[PDB]
C-alpha cells in the first residue's frame, strides 16, 4: 500500500544499530546489534556516563540533528515494550519520568493490551488491531514524531510541532522477561 510505496520517498531509511555502551546492565544487545532482551539479574558492566543505570533503555548508535528519517521495529507478540526518540542530553543516571518535558517522545505497550503514549499524564491509545511491526518517523524541522503500523499503514500516534534543539537518538525500553525479543528491521 501507500505506506510501503511512499515511505522512502519522504523519509530517509535509517540503519539503526543498538549501542551496547548505553544499555542498562539488565539488557542484552544481540551480536548483530539489532535486537535486545532482558536478563533476570543485572550483568557486571562499567557505569560509564553513556549508560542508563536506572531505566531499562538502550539507544541507537547514531543521532539526528536535521532531516526526515524512519526505522521499523518488530514488536511481535511481546506483552511490553516502549520505543521512540530521546534527546542526547536526557538524564541517564537515576530516575526521571520518561516524558516529552524530560526529553523522551515514546509510546508502547504494557500489560499485554494497554497501549499508551508516554506523556504527562500518560494517555491511553485505542488501536483497532495490535501491531506486530511499528514504523517510527522523525521530521526534525517540522517537529513531528509519528508511529505507524508498518504492516497495514495505519496511524498509531503523532507528537506534533515539537521544538527540538538537541540531537535525537532512537530509544528502546523493555521491562519484562519474555521469550520474544524487541528487534530492529534492517534498512
Ligand atoms: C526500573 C524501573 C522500571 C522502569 C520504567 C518504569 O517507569 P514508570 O514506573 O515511571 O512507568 P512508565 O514510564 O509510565 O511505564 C525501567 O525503565
Amino acid at each position: 500500500g501507500a505506506y510501503n510505496e511512499w515511505k522512502k520517498a519522504l523519509f530517509k531509511p535509517a540503519d539503526v544499530i543498538l549501542d551496547p555502551k548505553t544499555a542498562n546492565p539488565i539488557l542484552l544487545v544481540s551480536e548483530d546489534q539489532r535486537s535486545v532482551q532482558r536478563a533476570k539479574e543485572p550483568q557486571d558492566l562499567p557505569d560509564n556516563p553513556e549508560r542508563f543505570n536506572w531505566h531499562y533503555c538502550v539507544l541507537g548508535c547514531e543521532s539526528f540533528i536535521s532531516g526526515r528519517h524512519y526505522w521499523e521495529v518488530e514488536v511481535g507478540d511481546r506483552k511490553e515494550w516502549h520505543i521512540g526518540v530521546c534527546s542526547k542530553n536526557v538524564q541517564r543516571k537515576g530516575w526521571v519520568k520518561m516524558t516529552p518535558e524530560n526529553g523522551f517522545w515514546t509510546m508502547g505497550l504494557t500489560d499485554g493490551n494497554k497501549y499508551r503514549t508516554l506523556t504527562e499524564p500518560r494517555t491511553n491509545l485505542k488501536l483497532p488491531k495490535p501491531p506486530k511491526k511499528v514504523g517510527v518517523f522523525l521530521d526534525y524541522e517540522t517537529g513531528d514524531i509519528s508511529f505507524y503500523n508498518a504492516v497495514d499503514g495505519s496511524h498509531i500516534h503523532t507528537f506534533l510541532d515539537v521544538s527540538f534543539s538537541e540531537a535525537l537518538y532512537p530509544v528502546f525500553r523493555i521491562l519484562t522477561l519474555e521469550p520474544t525479543a524487541l528487534t530492529i528491521c534492517p534498512a
